[PDB]
């Protein structure tokens, strides 16, 4: 059975990016591991040449949290227009050893993988 997500993400679903974007704008995002053991984290979005990730991967001790900053490039808003950007947070148990995080990733089976999906919101100032 794949399991839900065990990571708790701040904020938990909707990723506000506020303008306006004639410069980068910047939003973060939280994740606190609530478990007793180590987690492995990857985490992407659904347009890479328009967002950057900093860190995209990492492992999370039990009980801390880390701050995962999502960086929009500038570009031209209609306000008229939504966005259909999805923010992806892969994680899975760490395995004893994790030296080599590559192989971790590829030996996973599939109901070892845990997935959060995030939706992003371009707003303007009040
Ligand atoms: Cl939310
Ligand atoms: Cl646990
Ligand atoms: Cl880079």
């Amino acid at each position: 059975a794949k399991h839900e997500q065990i990571l708790v993400l701040d904020p938990p679903t909707d990723l506000k990016f506020k303008g306006p974007f004639t410069d980068v704008v910047t939003t973060n995002l939280k994740l606190r591991n609530p478990s007793d053991r180590k987690v492995c984290f990857k985490v992407k979005t659904t347009a890479p040449r328009r967002y950057c990730v900093r860190p995209n991967s990492g492992i999370i001790d039990p009980g801390s949290t880390v701050t995962v900053s999502v960086m929009l490039q500038p570009f031209d808003y209609d306000p008229n227009e939504k966005s259909k950007h999805k923010f992806m947070v892969q994680t899975i148990f760490a395995p004893p050893n994790t030296s080599d995080m590559e192989a971790v990733w590829k030996e996973a089976k599939p109901d070892e993988l845990m997935d959060s999906k995030l939706r992003c919101v371009f707003e303007m100032p009040n």
